[PDB]
């Protein structure tokens, strides 16, 4: 057995929303890791020297289109991470159907949409990391989001069910699931950074990381303890 | 303080999903404990010992429809049991866009629209019980189900962060997370793959539609005011973990 | 298929710690219920005309005792509601290995002693309902109760390995999982506290006909406080 | 911002029960990270690679003298690894209050004698992990194991009990909860194998590393997805 780091393995990753915010810390933090890291973007481009795809994650065929890309440039995708998320705050008396869906959309089936993209090669090839970003407000249940709360739910019962069937298969899915990032209810009396969420995603795509399947990993200062 | 079980309230009750099967056993079991119970249908009908209100989940128009026509036959309704649901397994490879959001539509969104309605009244009154019906698979993750139990799941968050709004003006929101429950559809499945079933299950045996309805009944009674965003589950102790 | 209630049927109950306080609504409410319920207390008696035994948890000689005493007077215990707790708060770095093992001994080992002994005739009887009272804390961590909390958490991993063993042979193991009770509100989304017969109401549903399908559950009875994962 | 891992920092690790098994490879991984390393030992002594120091969990006064005697060697304690433990399985009906009671107060309650006696410099230094070694029983309820699940589950109350009193100060509290783990040997199991105690090591590297300072009461599962449900 080997006492140390394992050695490293460069792979195929996509970060969909990775071209700002949160979403670019971890694909930089991926690409100074040593993998070969696309993004998804809606029109902005890529930064530094990262492969940039166009896709929506609310379109299927989009999402197909992006992934046939990635793997001619690249390879397969053999670690997503399914950051692509919106935001649509409101107390339920005022929350529409259209804001609820809204939500729903991109950030539940559109993770979807690429972890089923995903599969078509990961199954394959019998190794898999899928992503996904959810939140702590999934399990805890911040107030005015109804709509966030059960999409970020919602990854998790996801990544659960892909796990038990393909996990067999050496492919896993798991969540990241940040607090407040740049404090009352936060142990740590702080709010997180861009970079420790991306430290968590680093360890899901590593070669520590195989024998995880299903998990939570609650990047959030405490706030989300319970049950 | 009474040290008995408190006096009971007779709520107004609408269980959609409630013209059928589990569903079906919910009602009828709000029923015998005293309230009234309204049931949504499609168009089917209403069962011959419940009021009936025709209503597609799917449909935020229908929903407003039915919780009006609920209103005017026993008051507005007080007591929430979201059963309505539909299933769509598959291998994550197979499983197509379609199938995936026809799940999300009707098990979560369909749930979301008929909570937002109900929430109107419930605040105002300072009284609501919102009951989502979920599974085990939303924290167990049964396979094939990438649909299924991201719906269920996405109950707990849903109800968590309703809970967290309104449970200061008397309104929480809780899930029933049944397992593996005896209906036509398990009956009908290979032996295998109910004796498989069986091997994940402490309790060894199927539940029932009934064992559903009296963790409903619990949830609905005078018995659980200071229980907000809890999972209850009946599944034998199927999904137990973290 | 019966509509309504299960039929009722009339348990042995012997509640620790039945006495006073959240113990006492406890086994008011199940007596009041219909069953047949003990309560075990050290040397102040049992309430109304229920039926009492002195028993300290902590000594499994006298646990095994009280329950001979409730098993002649009664019926081998059905329904075991270990109810018996204490607190001992400090800071981590203020608190004493006394200090952690006295709310061990009594919170965990004691609900431990008394499922242990109750157990002796609930797998031969092919029924026990094994109920647990825990704490928000288990799973939240209240601050300063690196004991209690630690406890408490114990009794939900106690109870789903007695339930993963037993399920089979009809006994279950839960949790009932009080928030703060009237015998701190900016955490409570309810923003009230609760009462003892509001956890004695989850205890009578965990007793009854309608929760035999339910094992190695946490019932959260709380306003919504311990929310989370 | 800095975009890739941080700069590696070396803290002074205590792994109790880190001479042999799990923990032994727990040890050395943190080592190979570029931590100082000791671990604990019952008289049969550290392997020859690691400096280790004779201390019972069971023994509160022992405990003091080894984190003295790690202060001497290489500093206080920062990171903390509660890895000693042991099992007395039996069906509920035959457990004694001997073999529930000494599974606690090692697992549990010797846990809870490091924890507290690593605290105050950790406080005082505003830094410090206090890493647990759980179980998949903990919340999963593994048969036979009334007095381990109750062990593994009660360092998850501690830990969080722990992390909302000291979060604020920099110091946390997280478990590691390994299923079924090659060198302490299935259709539970969704990977349909075992882990090996190197899968388990990264885990706490990961939790001792300059990428989990905002992780407070977290159960990282290393167990194939057997734990996954609620
Ligand atoms: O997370 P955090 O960074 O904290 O929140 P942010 O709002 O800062 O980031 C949201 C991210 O998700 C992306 N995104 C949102 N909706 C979609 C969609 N339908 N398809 C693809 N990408 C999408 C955004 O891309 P965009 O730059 O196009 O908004 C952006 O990259
Ligand atoms: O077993 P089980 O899981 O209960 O499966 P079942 O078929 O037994 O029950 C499903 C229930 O959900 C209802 N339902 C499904 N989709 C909708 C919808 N969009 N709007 C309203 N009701 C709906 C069904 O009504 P119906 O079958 O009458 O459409 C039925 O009452
Ligand atoms: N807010 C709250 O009050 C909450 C309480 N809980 C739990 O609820 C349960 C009861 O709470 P509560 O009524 O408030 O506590 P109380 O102090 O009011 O009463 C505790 C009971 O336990 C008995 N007891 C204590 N130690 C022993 C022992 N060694 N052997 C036998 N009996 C013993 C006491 O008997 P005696 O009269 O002889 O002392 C008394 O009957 C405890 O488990 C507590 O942890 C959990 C969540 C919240
Ligand atoms: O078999 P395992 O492979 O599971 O190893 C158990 C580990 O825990 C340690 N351990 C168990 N009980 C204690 C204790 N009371 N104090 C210190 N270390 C302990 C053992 O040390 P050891 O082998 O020295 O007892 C060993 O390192």
């Amino acid at each position: 057995a080997t006492a140390g780091r394992p050695a490293f393995v460069s792979r195929s990753v996509l970060v969909t929303g990775g071209n700002r915010g949160i979403g670019l810390a971890i694909a930089r933090r991926l690409a100074a890791d040593g993998h070969k890291v696309a993004v998804t973007h809606r029109g902005s481009g890529a930064p530094d020297d990262l492969f940039g795809v166009q896709c929506d994650v609310t379109d299927s065929a989009a999402v197909d289109r992006a992934f046939k890309e990635v793997e001619e440039h690249q390879g397969p995708v053999e670690v997503l991470v399914a950051n692509a998320g919106i935001s649509k705050d409101a107390f339920l008396m005022r929350m529409t159907e259209e804001r609820f869906e809204e939500v729903i959309n991109t950030n539940l089936t559109g993770a979807f949409r690429c972890a089923q993209r995903a599969s078509r090669t990961m199954q394959r090839k019998r190794f898999g990391r899928i992503i996904f970003i959810g939140s702590v407000s999934g399990m805890w249940g911040i107030g005015n989001q109804a709509n966030y709360a059960a999409a970020k739910a919602g990854l998790i019962g996801m990544a659960r069910s892909i796990s038990r069937e393909l996990a067999k298969a050496g492919v896993t899915a798991n969540v990241v699931a940040p607090g407040y990032i740049d404090l009352d209810f936060i142990p740590a009396k702080r709010v997180g950074t861009a970079e420790e969420v991306a430290g968590a995603v680093s360890f899901l795509a590593s070669e520590d990381a195989s024998y995880i399947a299903g998990a939570v990993i609650p990047v959030d200062g405490g706030m989300g303890m319970g049950h």
